[PDB]
């Protein structure tokens, strides 16, 4: 049914990261969640998962990096 790659119960698409990606820019983030917790604001209405898990997600998604 689903596609070739398990990862919670939410499918991480481009339209999504495209998204995300536009939040980084603009709140720029330290790696933290108190801090993620402001860009997860904004996607939280697609009922994002929590950010301590996001934080790597965009990691591997966005091809994030601490600083």
């Amino acid at each position: 049914g689903p596609l070739g790659s398990v990862a919670k119960k939410i499918t991480w698409r481009k339209q999504d990261l495209d998204r995300l990606k536009r939040v980084i820019a603009l709140k720029k983030p330290s790696a933290s969640d108190a801090d993620w917790t402001e860009v997860l604001r904004l996607l939280a209405k697609e009922g994002v998962v929590e950010p301590e898990v996001v934080r790597q997600i965009a990691i591997t998604r966005l091809k994030w990096v601490e600083p």
